[PDB]
């Protein structure tokens, strides 16, 4: 969609994808419907797998360290 | 959430998530509230990385082949 990140995982190594609490309701929708979420594996070197994501703003994407 | 896949990607090859049709909209909001969408990766083999994906029923996981 608009936003962009890319992030190196290993093995047992996630993300979590949730929706801002500040946003509304029915544009989320619409944007997830119109802009999906895209998940993409770049580069894989060694033991870390390097993923991006596209999503629109109003999703919040969380490294699951924290 | 509830749903869940496991596939096998490698560089340059990804995954596209959207709403679905059929299913109504503030209760997929509130799953996407509740349980969020959840990406891991499992295993690196090689040139393959292996992706899990969890996700409510209402949330359609599409490899970008199709």
């Amino acid at each position: 969609a608009m936003g962009f990140l890319i992030l190196s995982r290993r093995e047992g190594e996630g993300i979590t994808l949730s929706l801002k609490a500040d946003y509304p309701a029915e544009e989320l929708i619409r944007q997830l419907r119109e802009g999906g979420i895209r998940i993409l594996v770049t580069d894989i070197i060694g033991n870390q797998a390097r993923v991006g994501i596209e999503a629109p703003r109003g999703v919040l994407i969380v490294r699951d360290e924290l």
